[PDB]
């Protein structure tokens, strides 16, 4: 066999890898040990950066129809059990009004929930259909690099023969333990059961947490609501004893699926590359639910990868390009297992104000719903004690807007325009902040391309560079032309403005750009700036060849 | 004939009062002089307050079936015409995601477009339902007021007939020229020019992929009255024929989507508002003590707010409940209000000329003078860039008036003798008290609206107050107030409702919204009126704090 | 005081009289005796004949706005009590696929469910904006007729002064104990019972995995005022007081929804119709001219076709435009619609005693009784089948009072002198014509409803007709209709609007509907009155064919 990229696993991250690398027109095979995709519904929280890349490759609309919407998700219960009293609730996945604006106001795309079991086939049908070659029942098992190119040694499950690949690259997109990672030689730094079943919970979820969370904690998560469930905390027909009392009734027909469990060693790749080998998703960043954040940042890391694979494949860029994949993606590795960990020591204090032990029993239990009543000023500072508790653990349950969104980068592909960094007004991780410096993600706003909204993402990402100006900067066309040809990259120029194929209509973009209307930006094909000129200046204008082939390796 | 109530007036303060008072229990007759409710859309913007008052009376869900939701009304355009290019847009009547959150968490209720055309018939209907009178066709001509009551004539245009009705109470809701006003010699102020309104209908492709509550050309307005068949155009005794039609058609850009010219009417306002609002028995309210511009929508809305104030604290006078001097209260409460309203609508109008201004354009461009100002804003210079940020600049300052004034429509700040003072000073408002609302729960501020639960399902907390009556509000270490509310209740023979929130009680504080905005401790207590506003603040449920209830009460009854 | 028209009485007849005759610019006074619209739910069922009657006049679309539609109609169901067993479900109205199709193929419209509690006030309001002087707490206590007109004595329960009104008409649309009817003498026939409703409060869980217009328990019915907070009970002067919330109690099966005891009311009925409607200058209308059952809904409905019938009648004869004997044409189509109703209400109630006789109960079974016929009915055996067999086929049999009625409801067929005879036999009904809908285009039936489309987009061949005025409706070889139409139209005075459907045309034969339903030529023509009925047919485009319009037209008005 031959390929220009080995793909080795074919969850989130290796598919969208190779989806993504199969419509930049780069040969891919991906590989998968088993027989299908995941047959657990595993992670399902998909937030914004993972819709928008979704809405980049013309996924979104169907990820829309399969997924659950934000509004379905906000309503987060704590209670003793879902048919008994409960402590009390807490606005998940930005569901507070001010938390929904601070969501609608940083992106086109929004929070749902779709389950791994839909996602994964649907983006390894897309990374086939693009052209990936895809091969599942096949497992990777070594490989040997030279400074050509690298040679995988496979053992296909179905014929039970064992073959070579020789490719250009491999991607370790391997999964928790990754073999890749441990033949790569990565230095890395830093459990629970499921049950799935089928009951009709509608009576009872009508009147739309994404989850229930009872207190051992046991949470009762939707897969399709309100008819498919999966209860996790941290078995034979016992299990359906124990969803009977996590249910708090035993009159509603269960239907016992499957059982699994899932442990996890928190730990993230210190370095995410060796020689001809890059690791991403799970491979390098292994972490608890919390927060919903890991395959999301798997995503992520195959979309930072595939565009600088593409124009180091095509000649395009030096293969110094490639560098900047752990630049700016292992900090985000240790960012979101830290993140993830963080976020558990925000449950305990739950236990705390209600003066219970880690571990109660149904009599300490049911005497602390008893205290949660008592008339007394005792009993008020016990409830103010027990919701203060309960909004702490919002950090984890979609309060983490600025985890999720204010990625920094700060490499090789990210030409610095001289400015110092603002830093973050408010805090970091509860609160996203938008910035065109580079290294940022390009800010969401609202323009109109025949009076209809258009997101200025939407101008951008294509697998192709593209500079946004307004009327005033129509030199940069001109200039893009030269440094285009000259370089032999694609580089597509928007002017926004009166008149042209984009408007400000709401004049937004002049309030979210932080420069004159005849500065540019520069945005790379994975939606981050690389290059910003506050004018149309004869030096601005110049600087335009210098980033691009300095971003380019060249 | 003879009444408690004599209304002057079916609009939306007359009517609102009429059926306030008949759920109260009171007989009023409310009159008009005309043979049905208002012919045109007029007034269509109902704001929050508004809003609430149906919710309470319960037509809340009526309204919303028939008036365009929120959702609908947020693109304004501006342009030279309809199928013109535009200058660009705002985000009207709280469209912006940040203020939609703002004006979300401030009240169960939400802006929606519902023409008085609508919204009259629903209350005036309504008011008969509860147990008023309501007759049109009838003129009030004049009254005496003695000490017991007072003498009104009446002509009615249907037999011819001139009639006495003898009332204890006269409300003024007669509008613009209020004769009611006028005789009971009101003083007004801050006296320091009209508009023309066409209807027509045509189905306008090109107000679909934005959808807006209006279209203002450059000053034309072409403004929703259904989506998107109803129409009708507005701009500053004038007669107009068939070139209506054509004066249509050069606003909509073509002449080719029929229309159907409909009828034409003028609208002069006298901007001025009362000083006062009562004089001896009678009370005027609406559009008889604040007359001013349609900027803001303000008209309608504060009209049937100045009849929510009134009706309750009439019918505890006339029950024998409270002292007349309750009634006080309404000239103290309303009277700032009214002039308020009246100066914001008007400085809303210096915000337009900066528009024509950062154009480069006199008052009146001709046709060339616009096309060229079209041009220069096409320029690509780093002067065409100065002119298309002035030009932003310009329309973004329109907004006030045009959903921008939260904090106006709801900061009320009531100080009088039906607001007992809780002794903390005013802590005045974080940010600008026109654009912003401030939650507040000292006394003479609107309750604050948050969820709670009620059987796991979400009510406001307005929602376990109203109805006509006093309600107390407390948690679970505040139990002492329902004794002391019900020793006070009854010993004043006055109604009042304790709700206590908490953990396995009727309502649940579930979001702990409640506990956050309350601004006291659990044992504290809100007093909130049959109008909604917090009237008594106890911060614990100490001897102290409880004792302080029943003078409270009496104080706001004047016993 | 004077007027053309005196309509006494402003429900749904009167007030649609008003409506009808203030858009045709005829002057008239509504009187109603008391303050307000009717308090009470009532009539509740609009069929697709009043839903084409709100849409020809513009307040379909708001009738929609508050009524609950037809898929929240159908579930009917038989049960003990709400919350216990049922006997079985039947697909009321027209929910039955089948049903539905025949329904949607029949009209435009659609049934739904509009209490007159909202009903009412909507057309009322409507009649006074289109220039109708309304005017409640006002009673009609006699009159005198001479040949020129009719004076009324009238009582105003305001100011208590006593009056006269002169008009050229009066309607009778003074209700089931109308004194009009007594005053012209008004002959009634087939005298050949009462019932209680109580309103309450309550959010029933128990009514949404259904979506039904009434649960009926075993005889009390539990109907829907509003999904599904609001709630009447009815069953077959009679005072009761809290133990009605016991009776609700049980008839929901259970004492754990919070309920709230409305107001509570009986209403009894002396089947009766007037064999002749009009007497002099007096017309008399609704429940005036028929008293009935509630079986079927057909109350409202009819009492609200019967004004769209003499409506536009009286405006041609008060304009001159027709002879006075088109009013003739009043009781020749409109009596015997009141007889057919009467008589098939009343043959409704004969299809509920077979249900208790299945269960094999008495007619009032005791609480064992009924508990044992449950038992019974879920016997394994064959004896138990049968039972079971017969249950169903009882239920099944109610349908016909419960959306079955099609043909009721849709198949009126008119003979009088406003209808001219095409000389073509009287076709008849291929199936049972109360249970179907037969469309016909022979003269004195309703135009049918296809689907045309004008720019492409849908609409109905009745929106091409109505408004007041005669249309004639045919194809391009009918081009000649059009001269024809207008040297007609000019002689007599009267509007004629013809419509030529075809391709290139204003409305165009889209789906070759048309074609398909008109049962002639593409050359022929249909005259449609005001009312939307049929009123002369023309096969082909002829000269004979042509000539015949103009006999037809004087035929219809008298002249
Ligand atoms: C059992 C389980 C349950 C989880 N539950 C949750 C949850 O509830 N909430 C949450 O937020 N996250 C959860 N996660 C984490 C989540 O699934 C993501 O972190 C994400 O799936 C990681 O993506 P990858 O695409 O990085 O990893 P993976 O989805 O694990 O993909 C790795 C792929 O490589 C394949 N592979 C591995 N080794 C080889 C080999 N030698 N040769 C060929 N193929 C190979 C695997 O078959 C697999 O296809 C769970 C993970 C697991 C394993
Ligand atoms: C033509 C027109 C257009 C308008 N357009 C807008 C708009 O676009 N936006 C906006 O915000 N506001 C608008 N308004 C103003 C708006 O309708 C409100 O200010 C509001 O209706 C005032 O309420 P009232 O209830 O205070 O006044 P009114 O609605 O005017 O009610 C007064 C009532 O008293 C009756 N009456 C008066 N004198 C007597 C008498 N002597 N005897 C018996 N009855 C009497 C009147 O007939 C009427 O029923 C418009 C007003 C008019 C007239
Ligand atoms: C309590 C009750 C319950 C009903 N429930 C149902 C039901 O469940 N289903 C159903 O199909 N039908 C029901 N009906 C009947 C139904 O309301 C219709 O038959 C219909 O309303 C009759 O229309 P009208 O417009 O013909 O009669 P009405 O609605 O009765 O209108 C008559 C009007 O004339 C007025 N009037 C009478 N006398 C005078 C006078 N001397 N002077 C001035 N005004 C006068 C009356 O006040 C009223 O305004 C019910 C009727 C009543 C009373
Ligand atoms: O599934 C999740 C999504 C976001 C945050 C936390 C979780 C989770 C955490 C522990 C057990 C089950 C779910
Ligand atoms: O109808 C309005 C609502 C809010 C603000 C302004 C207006 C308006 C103001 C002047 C002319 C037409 C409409
Ligand atoms: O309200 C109805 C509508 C259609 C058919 C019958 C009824 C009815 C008949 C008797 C008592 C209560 C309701």
């Amino acid at each position: 066999a031959e390929t220009d990229v080995l793909i080795v696993g074919a969850g989130p991250a290796g598919a969208m890898s190779a989806t993504l690398l199969a419509s930049l027109g780069i040969r891919s095979l991906m590989i998968n040990r088993w027989r299908s995709t995941s047959p657990g519904p595993r992670s399902h929280i998909i937030n914004q950066r993972t819709m928008e890349i979704l809405r980049d490759i013309g996924l979104e609309e169907s990820a829309k129809s399969l997924a659950v919407p934000k509004e379905y998700m906000g309503e987060h219960v704590y209670a003793t059990s879902l048919a008994g009293e409960e402590f009390g609730r807490i606005p998940a996945w930005a569901s507070h009004p001010q938390a929904h604006a601070e969501h609608e106001l940083a992106s086109p795309s929004r929070y749902c929930d779709l389950p791994q079991l839909y996602f994964e086939p649907m983006v390894v049908s897309e990374a086939a259909l693009r052209g990936a070659d895809v091969r599942f029942l096949t497992e990777y098992l070594g490989h040997v690099e030279d400074q050509d190119g690298v040679t995988a040694r496979l053992l296909d499950h179905v014929s039970g023969a064992e073959y070579e690949v020789r490719a250009k690259y491999i991607i370790g997109a391997d999964g928790a333990h990754s073999l890749v990672a441990q033949n790569a030689g990565l230095p890395f730094e830093g459990g629970s059961i499921n049950i799935e079943f089928s009951a009709d919970l509608s009576s009872l979820c009508e009147h739309k947490g994404d989850m229930y969370w009872m207190f051992g904690v046991a949470a009762l998560r939707m897969i399709r609501p309100w008819n498919k469930w999966i209860c996790v905390w941290g078995t034979k027909e016992e299990a359906k004893k124990i969803i009977h009392e996590i249910i708090g009734t035993d009159e509603i027909p269960v239907e016992v699926g499957p059982i699994s469990t899932w442990t996890i060693n928190q730990q993230y790749a210190v370095r995410n590359t060796s020689g001809r080998v890059f690791c991403m998703g799970d491979a390098v960043h292994r972490h608890t639910p919390m927060g919903g954040l890991g395959l999301n940042t798997s995503v992520q890391d195959a979309y930072n990868l595939a565009w600088k694979l593409a124009l180091v494949l095509k000649g395009t860029a030096a293969p110094t390009l490639l560098d900047s994949y752990d630049a700016e993606r292992s900090p985000v590795a240790k960012q979101i297992v830290e993140r993830a960990f963080k976020s558990l020591s925000t449950f305990p204090p739950v236990f705390e104000a209600l003066s219970l032990p880690p571990a109660p029993t149904e009599s300490e239990m049911a005497e602390a719903l008893v205290r949660l009543k008592d008339a007394s000023e005792e009993g008020a500072k016990r409830r103010a004690a027990l919701r203060k508790a309960m909004d702490a653990t919002i950090i984890g349950l979609g309060g983490g807007h600025g985890v999720e969104l204010n990625q920094r980068y700060v490499s090789r592909a990210v030409f610095p325009d001289g400015t110092p960094d603002p830093g973050f007004v408010r805090d970091q991780e509860f609160f996203y902040q938008a910035s065109t410096r580079p290294g940022a993600h390009l800010p969401h706003v609202w323009l109109t391309e025949n009076q209809r909204r258009i997101s200025t993402l939407d101008l951008c990402g294509k697998g192709r560079f593209t500079l946004l100006t307004g009327l005033s900067g129509a030199a940069w066309k001109h200039e893009a032309e030269q440094v285009s040809q000259s370089l032999g990259i694609e580089l597509k120029v928007c002017v926004i403005g009166p008149g042209q194929e984009f408007v400000d209509t709401y004049g937004e973009y002049a309030k979210i750009s932080e420069i004159g209307e005849s500065g540019a930006l520069l945005v790379r094909p994975d939606m981050f700036i690389a290059f910003r000129a506050k004018d149309a200046s004869r030096e601005g204008l110049e600087q335009l060849n210098v980033a691009v082939k300095s971003i380019l390796g060249r």
